[PDB]
């Protein structure tokens, strides 16, 4: 039987006898994802370039901004949210009381900034929490560890557009059919391969690597047990590198260095959702000192080192990292 | 004022007083590329999954290019990564151009959904005899045109001819390639280096040393950023757009390289050179290699002129 | 704020505290409609004409397959009646839900070649009998409808959805594959200035129809004559009547003495949209929604549209009986 | 063998040894039609409705045809239904063609989502005088090309030249017009009549009687069916594919009809005659009327030859 995102989550929520708020939230997010995807593929660009004589110029917003406006407005209008956090805004957004719902959403609306003009894959990252404080909604309601996530996932705008959705029961992948604006379930209950043959990180920072990271990269290029060396792949858009990690197995790293001794990626709307997806797919995601989902944040925009992927590959890193204490 | 690929090639062709054949070829090619793009973006994937109750992409893409070029009446010999021998166009559909192409580069890659693309090179048939596979065996310097479609976050067609390089963005709302970057010239020096560092075990000493200079620069300029998508069209297009260098060098475990000269290296070398960049094997300009096999491999180092010269300077050292 | 049909229906179902079966059905139907729309607009026809080399299914058949399969897999239906199928389709026990659905999947395939508007009409009933599901479950009068409407594949693709609360109009934005709410709680004009019917049957008309048409062309009260429009595709003609007002007629004639259009999946849904939007829909003898069907493909006369216009016709009809 | 409009028109032009200007005009025109089609199908309408937190469609359509034709370098005078005066292309862009068009016909009824259409007629400029509105005052006999795009269930482009009539279906997945019917001919006698019978009180006695013969055939044959969409493109296209007759004749409020000669009646009369049909005002063939005003009106009765002839017989009976 064919299944669409909207239908599949509708049925799953019926089973759980939930209130239908999470389902509304997801549906609204999917609409935003379809609009962002249409914009990323440059629908209408000919009007930007004067096909009508440059009387017709949204449309003129940059994709960062449009993407953020779409997720914001769509989540606001889902009636399912009360506090929203984006890489685009300094302070958490507090939803109009008439629109307030029970969920808290942290999201990167368009990950892949140094990378749109070259046309590499970009994505949307999201993580969804429930409001736990009894207080008025405020920035504090977004300061929860990744372990409190009810749902996280991402949309990858690559050669095709895919939405990966993780909840505590597992991870599902939905391919967008652009001919009908529907997310087709193509892979239920995904699990990451136990050990992969790809390592992923920016090696240009080699001069700033911790010696534990320097050694782990060495072990993949010159295996001590004379096993075959891993292959290297680094897209530089975190949504693409993590998805490849999910689908082919292996390891992805943005560890701590000099330009960022706490890593570069943000905990609430980059690191936590990829950790949540990975753990629920049978993978790992560590800062080196702990599980990413256990870091209790104090700033919605705080960074964190992240090392994730196939569990055997992350354990191996963890061994090399203990050895350097 | 707005322009489209087909309009632009049509006026540039009329200005040069040619026969229209190359314009026909490229328009047929454009149609194939838009149909490949549609399949890569997975239009109609819901029917494959039983929404109403059979080829993989690379076979489909080869058929799209093969057929669109045969019926253009502009070609005589067509070489594809997908076919062991050259396809000779049947006599009634024969034109004077030879096309070598990769219909869909990116294979360890479709299933993880990162950028794929079509690469192509167009040679004019010199000889007056019956077309054969020999006619595709020309150096890249004889290229009349070359380029690539990148099915990235959006679909872009890059077209290099003798005059220069132009970039056309596909607007899927109307299915037109829109001219967005005219007479593109690559940065003289870039800040990104691109290669699979998993082969460090097998690198020739010069690569090992040149890479080290990117990580620990001998003039205390900042290290280069590293980027490697694993899809040559994506890596080469980023190189053209932001500058820097792309390397698929001869390791000692395939001393001729991995990428294919006629339909991966030569087109990318042509695009680089016509945009003021370079592309070398280490021993000569990629475009100067004389081929003996339509499927032969070459090592490739291309990108910004100062970056390629720098790798070459290291390369001469190691002799 | 912006609203989509998926969000709107979902939010309305939550307030109403229903079980979600209707919402599920409506989500499946919307998905099938987007796929019919894509095929009707001929996306991919290059492949039919050999773009990939020397080389599937009529639009009629594919459209029916799309509605059939999406409704079956919604788990919300038990009996499905289609213009395309001689017999009512009985849903497999393991995918059976509460709802009976009667539909024309592609209304107007005698108009596909000339490329004019086609459409999908649908009416949704709660299964009423407790018997094993069968054709009889589709024989309810239109009064019993819980939801009805159509999709118009015209210059753009619209979906009109009627429930007991009223009529809403959704525009398909094909860039995102989302049905966007553009008209909330629409109501037909009290009186229109257009009349719509195939006047080529004039030789076979009843004297009532004959007199009513004359009043439109030569108004005894010397006011301006009505304009005439007739696409010959019911979804297009009914939709114009909704948005612009007036009257649409497909009466019986001597050659088709029970009428031409079909009661279960053309007249009843259109009558339901019309009544829920403040209009009327009659056979002349009774309200269309009050006819008790006996056969799933039976035909009915219909005269529908702006209330003043239908009442006028009925005044002409009563004079002649 | 598959064919697209651009390839087909281009190959035909090679064979006729033309300058290529007409090919370029038509390609420009095709691109405008794909852009009008996208807008008519409401692509992007969600953004107008607040999805991210209002030029009339036919004004945007006019801008698209205007701008693509100006920048084609094939035109010099543009006459649109949307514009009071002829538009004069700027000197540096002037080509040799005059184009008369309705950018979005039936578009005062876009609200009912009925079919809309684009109608066009392409003339060769006849004098060397500074371009002016007088260059559009040619009789339809002088047409080099004419046709229309129908924005209906699908988008179709119908293109009439001297050789005949071809129908191209737009595949929106790839933005190509595919040749689906070559050298179309209207059938000799039809069974549909099309006109607004709301005008019955003001009809010419010949129109009253002719239509009465459609409903009550004196040879006791089967009556015709009636259809009237109210968008000329849809009514004429159905007349073309199914045969029959379409009427917007003269009467009271209109001794010269309501439809306009240059960009409604002439292109449709040209399409009809190239398909073997007819198109009359009653007194003269539509294509022979010499216009004096770019917006002047003409009565029109067109379609299958047997049917138009039968109308003219009733018409002469009342003359
Ligand atoms: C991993 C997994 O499958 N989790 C369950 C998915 C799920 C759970 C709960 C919801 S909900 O609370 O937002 N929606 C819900 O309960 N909807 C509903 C649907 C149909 C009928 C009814 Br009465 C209620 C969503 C998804
Ligand atoms: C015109 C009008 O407003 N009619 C009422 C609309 C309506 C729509 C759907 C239903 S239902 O039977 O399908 N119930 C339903 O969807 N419930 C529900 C509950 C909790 C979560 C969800 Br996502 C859905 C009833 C009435
Ligand atoms: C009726 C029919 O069969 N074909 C239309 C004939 C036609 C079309 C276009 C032109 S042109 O004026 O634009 N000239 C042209 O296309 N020239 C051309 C094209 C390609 C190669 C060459 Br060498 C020349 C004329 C006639
Ligand atoms: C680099 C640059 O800036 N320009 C060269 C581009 C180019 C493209 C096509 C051709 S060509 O060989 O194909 N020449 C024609 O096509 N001429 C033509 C003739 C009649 C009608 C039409 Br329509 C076109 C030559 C050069
Ligand atoms: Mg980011
Ligand atoms: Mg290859
Ligand atoms: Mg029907």
């Amino acid at each position: 039987d064919v299944n669409t995102l909207t239908r599949f989550v509708m049925e799953e929520g019926r089973k759980a006898r939930g209130t239908g708020e999470l389902t509304q939230l997801l549906n609204s997010l999917c609409t935003a994802v379809k609009a962002i995807s249409s914009a990323v593929r440059k629908a209408g660009i000919a009007h930007l370039y004067g096909i009508a004589g440059s009387t017709n110029v949204d449309q003129v917003k940059k994709l960062d901004v449009l993407s953020n406006d779409l997720v914001m407005n769509m989540l606001k209008s889902s009636f399912a949210t009360c506090v929203l956090v984006s890489e685009e805004d300094k302070h958490a957004i507090i939803v109009e009381p008439e629109k307030r719902g029970k969920y808290v959403v942290c999201f990167d609306p368009l990950d892949g900034s140094s990378n749109i003009d070259c046309l590499v894959s970009v994505g949307t990252i999201f993580g969804i929490y429930r409001k736990k404080s009894t207080d008025e909604p405020s920035e504090k309601d977004a300061l929860q560890p990744g372990r409190n996530l009810v749902a996280a996932g991402y949309a990858l705008y690559g050669s095709a557009t895919m939405l990966v959705l993780a909840m505590d029961c597992g991870v599902n992948c939905f391919m967008l059919d652009p001919a009908i604006g529907e997310f087709i379930l193509v892979d239920k209950d995904v699990k990451i391969k136990k050990k992969g043959k790809i390592y992923s990180l920016n090696e240009g920072y080699a001069k700033d690597f911790d010696p534990a990271v320097t050694e782990y990269i060495q072990r993949k290029k010159f295996p001590p047990d004379n096993s075959a060396p891993y292959g290297a792949r680094y897209v530089g858009s975190m949504v693409a590198d993590v998805h490849r990690t999910l689908v082919y197995g292996g390891i992805f790293l943005y560890p701590a260095n000099k330009k960022s001794p706490n890593g570069k990626l943000r905990l609430l709307y980059e690191c936590n959702p990829m950790a949540y997806v990975m753990e629920k797919a049978g993978g790992m995601a560590t800062t080196g000192k702990e599980a990413v989902l256990d870091v209790i944040p104090t700033d919605i925009h705080q960074r964190a080192p992240v090392i994730l992927g196939s569990p055997d590959d992350v354990l191996e890193f963890l061994k090399v990292y203990e050895k350097h204490s």
